[PDB]
């Protein structure tokens, strides 16, 4: 069931509907990758809904009130007072994805310097850390464990929060590597496993309880920590009655610090935030708003405008309205619930995305030939719809052969920028794919044609078979 | 078929949902009157599409670039070049309903001492005249004359152009009146005429062939220029591949002015134009711009604001969007249709609005009790929709013996704001009146406990009988 | 002295920088008519000060906030919140010069119904009426009758209230007209005599002391109600250590309405208020509110955008602002005191405008040749100045003789547009005035080319002689 | 002579005005440390320029036309067409201080695969390098050398073009190091040596000459492009007939890419650009729009929201404006000026800064005693202006030693951000230096009362001695 718009749209951005003759140009000016295709050209652009989501009243109007000033900016206080207000956190740095490259080698540092850690032997744990999160750990030389629960990408298995940790694995994990050598834990809410899964407050106060004993730092990576707390709110039933604001200040007594891309739940276009619960973590933010300046090895300034932190500053509330996450989380599941009406199956769908199986829909086509990057040109040419491969396209070549890397399975993500499509729209998709899989049989495969030798989904350039 | 929007909601004013029981209660406090009501109260508020719509991107911004110069503003500049060049119009009087109050008196002031009207016989004629612009027009003493065709009105009976105007009735009405006392005629595109009926190119023309014939001055009342030259498009063969803009060039040949409130396809919330041609009508251009400073019998001075004046001059572009326009159309259609399937009875509807009947629906409430007030009340306390009577109660009481007015029907009026609201809300709106039809039996009559001497519709409270 | 500006500019508006050739022929174009040149031809625009000021960044961001309902809007709220807790009335309308056209009448016809007020007898009063004021007044067949102050008009006479009612001849005007037949009496603040000239409180006190002994109803003209306020808080050593704020409160117990252009002091491009301050006056609130729909003698609608009543609802506290109100009485008298300085004399010089005699300026030309109007185009030319001229140009003809009508004085009227311009432009202005007077000699009187029947000085074009 | 600017002010942040008591108490709280006083507290904030000045109304317009799409925005196309239209250079990469970090490395790797570059023996040259240019050079392994003129730092001694390139230096460099060993020249405009001196068109030639001689890339730091060909306009007597559009296409005819923070003369509160000239740099535009995603050693996302690209498309514009530049560069010189009127003496200023020499003005202060931030402080309490000081109390303590670091000189440093204050706040500081020059004997020196162990400068606190 669509909910309708808990909301009176106000401002809209014209689309041009285009010919099936237009789009058939176009894509093959873009090489068969909608990656190069103008904006203007797609009519619906589910690329990614990072920053791509709609603003409020309130929102909009906060950019024109901004204090550009470097340092005592009252545009700063308010955004530090929202912080305190809604997550309880005493101490705010504003970033322009929550400055992971910051948090990580202050923590790894910090417990080196405190509990012998030793670099050789750290490990840091999460219910599911992020590409990114990942990465910047594993730059630092740390390494990376998910501690998942089982039901977590098992589909065909309801469960109301696969994004859970894995309580016991945490122990033992934690145990095995030596607490010395665990520089922090991030729980990331919602989970980004199995296309986004929420974790449930009694987990998250377990983990904390867990990471307390041991000491060890607990960082809340999130980006979509308000579509988490309307999860608790709908399916655990200790919070029933509780508001997203109450369940939001409960939630993060389990953290001692956070991290996150304000281009998610915030609603806003750019943005994120790293901030500290108390002095118990005082030193944690001296050294990380120090190293904030002197991250290339001296100092270099900038950072967001007056009106960018007034805006998520009135953004990081209005991303809790209840009625607007009831509305979006229920927009996803009708989406998703429509594709598996018409028999289209996905590997995995949840909260972030739905991960349509290109393989499965057009199984003739060889993996080689990128049948989800087929999937994502068909569904631009029939639908206008923009989507992003997530298989061997993506995946590339291996740097040490130049051979195409193995993969698991061909994917074509589906991502809903925020307040910004209807149930039409979603409507409009789900045809579309009805149309596909009815013509799936006659899509051909790709093959290159211009091809660089990294990031090659961005800019090469393919013709068909 | 509800079309996809042809755009991305970029802006958006949160509306709470509430509960019943919060309805119920909010009704009574205001008196069973929906106009007494609190619009943060209103979920979906059918009262208006007068400046209530959304706006676009660019049009938005252009409020930012305006130049508050008391003359030679480039904005005003830059609203004269749009009219220029979409109306082919080289004089523009920015006006903030397109100032009837003004033409009017001008016009038949020319005619007086041009050709010897006569102020006691003289008669204008429109093929449906506004109910303001028969104000006016009465005001000055002068009778009016709607001139439409017998398909009209005429439900059940399906004819392209309903707005027409009856060239023979025209034709026959000049010549009973005499042509020295017509001082103008006036084209209302879309006509106004059984909830809102489109005017062909043909017919235009034809009616223009007439007026230049007599030498009498034509008006083109342009509040919905824009949805008129779509269903042009759509039903005029001549035109079916011509674009909103040639359209709207073409048709306003066949005026020597123009007069329009641009709070409805303008897409504005505030603002009007009073227009001329070319030199022909240039001392009917400055008599106006003359009047416009002195109608109050002496200097007055004001205007919009400059970055208004620049919003509407591009208002009137983004308005004429031949994806947007289908898909305005096309949504107000589905509504109409979807209430039509359910059993619901329009004694009209239309372009403009659809006048459900509630006397049919709620048989059983008096004329007196106010069947069509009762049914807005209903609807409120349902789905958190408010709409308009438009029957006994707002015709009011015989203001020489106090006794209420005698009404041909108790109608309720919707009217959909533009860009406002989507598929969803237009099903709510039609799963309400199912609701409310299937519980027909159990809706109320009203009565007075509070009552105006004058325009009691607005404040009057009523309670259940 | 000029102070330094209580505010950092944030947003500016670009005006080229023209040659004195360029200015040559642009005067010429526009027939030696200052209203006939383009905004951007003009370096420093002193037509007008109404609407044309900048407004803060909270004002500005109002804008996007708007609530577009037509009834029970939360903006329309806000604006009403915003007059209950600055001037303490509780019923507001929202305009778009106070709608005077409709209090005016409510007011001659309530005092008709209750004490039998005559018609052929009625007259109202004000220390002074502004313009349209009386216009209205007069219009609706009420004589009007200024009772200011002796000092009022005597220049070279300093005294810190030159707008003050004259107390006795108040009192003498109501006993020689009859208590019943005075409508109300208009408290205008600041004053428009000599220029603009501070009310006190002691004597709006004593005003409202005599208007309540003979009920008769008080309506407070506040345009410059801050202006007002700033003077009283200088002048009146009672007022000294009160805020703004708190003599606007007290200042507003002495009237039973209020009605105002937010124009001016209240900072906006558009906009006004018609406000009650409490159920004594409901009733006349009621009429007002009905008028309002009505005035064309049938029901007519439209009002403020939301956004417009949410700017106003900030704007009437920033006008308010102490260092904004010094810094910009301070501008306007350091131009002044430069002009004074230079050996410029000015008939009348106050806080809304300074009126120069161009006759005195330029001696060698003939009034009927328009000194002020040869100054106007002198200014423009060297230093891109526009300024209007009130004089005979202006005066124009007698409607039944067609000869000139005979003028006391030709003056040059400056405004300065609030936050506007800087200290050096005030000195840009003296220094153009300086060239001018050195060069007096030389400047030609001018002759009509064009010339209009009425309101002649928009749009007449001359030449030189 | 300060200029009248050559715009309207349209939009302002109040700012209070305090008390001497109120900054007394203001300083104490903040620990004689003026980062650490709130923004609302500074009356004149001259902390730095960067991001701080003012927007036209197109580019605070431009913020609302944003095209939020991750790939082919309209809103990147219309900035990277501004580039090719205003510098000429076909691609562009908008950066979020213009992306240093990004072509340094892929410049060095460039030559060392195609002539041998020895790492171990590189060199960059400049007319003198931006701090964080010089850092990113050097963290990369890469000596830098300015090679500025013997009149850049020479005061006393007027010249042209002080930020000159010392050509034969250039060529003895280059030929000393080995041609292969050089990985690119940046050529910085305006220079900022010598608080900010301009670079001659010819002297740009004659670089580029030499460098394109020996294959070297040439990279146009451009943070101040527009006041570079204000000066060059000015000065440079070839070009004083051609508009600044003009000059800045033909300036950089002599580099092959431009890197830029827009916060400075593109005027925007953040983002950046790093472009390249024609195909002949299209690898070097390929490697850097490769390693701007996987800098971090892995994929990262993010970039400047479209409202943004949009308004520094506009900015680029408005940025040359010639009135406008006019306008500032009068203002600053009109600052330094006044300042050494009084007897006020400074060891460098230019376009870009005003270095006070506080040793000289209050000799009694040892530097330990940090005399710079005790005349920040002395600013402060006597006028509300905000400084930052560059001396000992910035240098900071030696990292080996943790003894405190020897300073040439003890300087206060002043920066006007762009279009916010006027020539009456100019007037302002220049009166708070008479007075404090005239206090200067009772000015105290500082100590410590709490010291961070880095970047003391932002949150030490102190009290007087
Ligand atoms: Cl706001
Ligand atoms: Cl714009
Ligand atoms: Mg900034
Ligand atoms: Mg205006
Ligand atoms: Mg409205
Ligand atoms: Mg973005």
């Amino acid at each position: 069931k669509h909910l309708p718009e808990p909301f009176r749209i106000r401002v809209i951005e014209p689309v041009k509907r285009t010919t099936r003759a237009y789009r058939e140009e176009a894509i093959i000016k873009s090489g068969m990758n909608p990656f190069l295709l103008d904006s203007e050209d797609v009519f619906i652009d589910l690329l990614t809904d990072s920053g791509t989501g709609a603003v409020t009243q309130s929102m909009q109007a906060a950019m024109m009130r901004g204090d550009e000033a470097y340092s005592g900016s009252r545009s700063y206080y308010a955004l530090a007072e929202s912080v305190k207000n809604i997550f309880g956190y005493q101490y705010t740095i504003p970033t322009h994805r929550g400055a992971e490259q910051i948090y990580i080698p202050v923590l790894i540092k910090k417990r080196e310097q405190e509990k012998g850690l030793d670099r050789s032997k750290m490990v840091a744990f999460s219910n599911y850390f992020f590409d990114t999160t990942q990465g910047h750990s594993q730059i630092n030389g740390c390494t990376v464990r998910n501690v998942y629960i089982k039901e977590a990408f098992d589909t065909g298995v309801r469960y109301d929060f696969k994004g859970n940790f894995d309580l016991e694995g945490l122990e033992r994990g934690i145990e095995e590597v030596g607490p010395n050598n665990v520089p922090y834990i991030v729980a990331t809410i919602t989970s980004n496993s199995a296309g986004g899964q929420p974790v449930s407050l009694a987990n998250l106060k377990a983990m904390y309880s867990i990471a307390k004993k041991y000491d060890i730092p607990v960082v809340m990576d999130s980006a979509r920590f308000a579509e988490n707390a309307y999860f608790i709110k709908q399916r655990e039933a200790e919070y029933k009655d509780w508001t997203i604001e109450q369940i939001t200040r409960e939630t993060y007594k389990y953290a001692d610090m956070l991290a996150m891309s304000a281009k998610k739940d915030a609603m806003v276009p750019m943005g994120g935030l790293l901030c500290m619960k108390d002095d118990s973590f005082f030193d944690v933010y001296t050294e990380c708003r120090t190293l904030c300046v002197v991250q290339e090895g001296f100092p270099t300034y900038g950072g967001l405008e007056g009106g960018a932190m007034e805006r998520l500053a009135v953004g990081l509330y209005d991303g809790m309205n209840l009625d607007w996450l009831a509305y979006r989380i229920a927009q996803v599941q009708y989406l998703v619930d429509g594709l598996e009406e018409i028999g289209v199956v996905c590997q995995q769908a949840g909260g972030h995305a739905a991960f349509v199986d290109a393989g499965k829909l057009l199984p003739h086509i060889p993996a080689d030939q990128f049948p989800a990057q087929a999937l994502a040109c068909e569904l631009y040419k029939v639908a206008g719809i923009r989507a992003v491969e997530i298989g061997s396209f993506l995946l590339g070549r291996d740097p040490k052969t130049g051979k195409q890397l193995p993969c698991p399975a061909e994917l074509l993500r589906l991502t809903i920028p925020r307040a910004t499509y209807t149930q039409t729209h979603m409507d409009f998709i789900i045809e579309a794919f009805k149309h596909v899989k009815e013509n799936a049989a006659n899509i051909k495969g790709l093959t290159f044609t211009y091809e660089p030798k990294v990031l090659r989904h961005f800019t090469a350039k393919l013709k068909e078979v």
